[PDB]
């Protein structure tokens, strides 16, 4: 007489290459139950479980017991894996995928292929370049002799200024400062960002 499957929230799952990614979706059953949970491309059929690309992962603690798919303490399935360098971006690459779970009686969340179930049992993992993640803080002054001819200490002074403004980008990233001021920021994965000079140099002329 359980005719209705397992409501999903999910969420709007950005990542980026060269970083690790987690997320948690809310999964919930008016049985209180759910029994097995697939996270899955869209083809395949009834039976397929095949999820790409294959770095996505997931889990779901507590499956099979009574009470773990409450509104008050939803079942929860952790969705993560480590972003490649390699992927290929424009801006992004999009990937929709769904997330699938039964109740005891059987019955299963539907994929429904419309971009208005995003963020339901429908997700879209979007995948962007490493520089996204990163909002470089334009903070910090450093005073030259000179804006339009920077010398090699003023260059490395500007550099260690956004360094200890950024704490959080990347140790490995490399932060450059041209003649003019002009700060790039290459990521990892080689994308940049760049900070114009007159928001972190100037000088006494
Ligand atoms: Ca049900
Ligand atoms: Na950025």
């Amino acid at each position: 007489n359980d005719t209705e499957a397992p409501q999903v929230k999910s969420g709007d799952y950005v990542v980026y290459r060269g970083e690790s990614f987690e997320y948690y979706a809310e999964i919930t059953d008016n049985s209180g139950q759910v029994n097995r949970v697939v996270i899955r491309n869209v083809e395949g059929g009834a039976n397929s479980t095949y999820l790409s690309p294959n770095w996505v992962k997931y889990s779901t603690e507590n499956l099979g017991r009574p009470g773990n798919a409450t509104v008050q303490n939803p079942l929860r399935t952790r969705i993560f894996g480590e972003v490649p360098l390699n992927e290929i971006v424009n801006e992004k690459s999009y990937y929709t995928r769904y997330i699938v779970a039964w109740d005891p009686s059987g019955n299963a969340t539907q994929m429904v292929d419309n971009a208005n179930r995003n963020g339901l049992e429908r997700f879209v993992l979007t995948v962007k370049s490493q520089n996204e993640k990163y909002d470089p803080a334009e903070s910090s002054v450093t005073y030259v002799n000179n804006l339009s001819n920077l010398s090699t200490s003023e260059r490395e002074a500007v550099a260690a200024a956004v360094r200890a403004a950024n704490p959080n980008i990347p140790p490995t990233a490399k932060i450059t400062v041209s003649q003019n001021g002009t700060v790039t920021i290459t990521y990892p994965d080689k994308s940049t960002d760049t900070i114009p000079a007159n928001r972190v140099v100037k000088d006494l002329q």
